[PDB]
């Protein structure tokens, strides 16, 4: 429909806006008409994000992608949308759907650079655990490397993996985390082990509230670039920054962001990263929902 194409992309350029970032409708909107079957609301999930310090002059929007309409990567490449890498990460979406039950797709893409990476989503009471993802071909080898870490913190469940195709990485976004994970004992332990950032006191208190955490690994070696720290939640105060520049911007775009779901408030999910030399945040402000998102509100907020 062209009605959905430009009403998204309007959406778009507006968040954009309050970031005083600018677009590129030469690589949103042939993405976006690829994808025009699913920007239907309803069952469709858009979201528009943002991150502090040097991550904070972009855009990027992530879209949910039915497995009915196909192997996304397999039609950004087909499609002339964006070359395949001739690296494993060409086959690691494809590989996953084929070692395991994937139930949705997603794809992410930046307002001025667009396509970067998909998705792929596992059922929640079938998710998979480290142990089945590592046996994937194309998996990087770092994710076995890494699975007696996972297992001494708790990360086991895996309730979805990102592919990022110009940086060559993988997110594994853990879900059903336990309590102990998330203490701050175990999330500083777990920290000093990857050798990264060390939150304080308002970070950790922020990570005892994530319904979900990711690392990010790569082919390269098996060290793990960085951790990121999930929340859920209706409040547009909840920034993990003592810097006033921060949590100015962030409460900013988290109560001017567009959404279409009106009647309801706005679904935001923040994120602390932390990397072995810094540590900054991140913001998605959801355009479209889901039950799923609903759900995951009453449980987390
Ligand atoms: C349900 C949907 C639409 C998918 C979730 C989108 C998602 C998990 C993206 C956030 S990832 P992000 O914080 O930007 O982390 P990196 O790719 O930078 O490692
Ligand atoms: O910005 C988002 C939106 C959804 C997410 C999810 O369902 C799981 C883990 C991290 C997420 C980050
Ligand atoms: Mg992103």
């Amino acid at each position: 429909e062209a009605a959905d194409v430009e009403r998204v992309y309007a959406a778009m350029e507006e968040a954009a806006g309050l970031l005083g970032v600018a677009c590129a409708r030469d690589k949103i909107y042939p993405l976006l008409s690829t994808f025009q079957d699913t920007l239907v609301e309803g069952g469709s999930v858009v979201v528009f994000s943002m991150a502090s310090g040097r991550h904070s002059t972009e855009l990027d929007f992530s879209i949910s992608v039915p497995t009915s309409h196909g192997d996304p990567y397999a039609t950004v490449v087909e499609k002339g949308l964006f070359p395949a890498t001739g690296h494993p990460v060409d086959d690691l979406l494809a590989d996953t759907q084929k070692h395991l039950p994937v139930s949705m797709f997603a794809i992410d893409g930046e307002v001025t650079g667009g396509f970067k990476k998909t998705y792929a989503f596992f059922p929640t009471d079938n998710m998979p655990g480290v142990a089945e993802l590592s046996a994937i071909p194309s998996m990087p080898p770092a994710v076995a490397e890494n699975a007696e870490l996972f297992a001494r913190y708790g990360l086991d469940k895996v309730q979805m993996t990102s592919m990022d195709y110009k940086k060559r990485q993988v997110n594994l976004y853990f879900s059903e985390l336990s309590a102990q994970t998330l203490e701050a004992e175990s999330v500083l332990a777990l920290v000093r082990e990857l050798g990264l950032h060390v939150p304080n006191e308002l970070g950790l208190k922020f990570c005892k509230r994530s319904f979900s955490v990711y690392p990010t690994l790569n082919w390269e070696t098996g060290k793990i670039d960085r951790l990121c720290f999930a929340v859920i939640s209706n409040d547009p105060t909840l920034v993990p920054s003592s810097d006033e520049g921060d949590i100015e911007k962030f409460h900013n775009y988290a109560t001017k962001a567009p959404y279409a779901y009106v009647g309801e408030k706005r679904t935001l999910v923040y994120g602390l990263t932390l990397s072995p030399k810094e540590e900054y945040y991140k913001l998605g402000a959801y355009y479209h929902i889901t039950d799923v998102q609903r759900g995951l509100l009453k449980a987390f907020d």
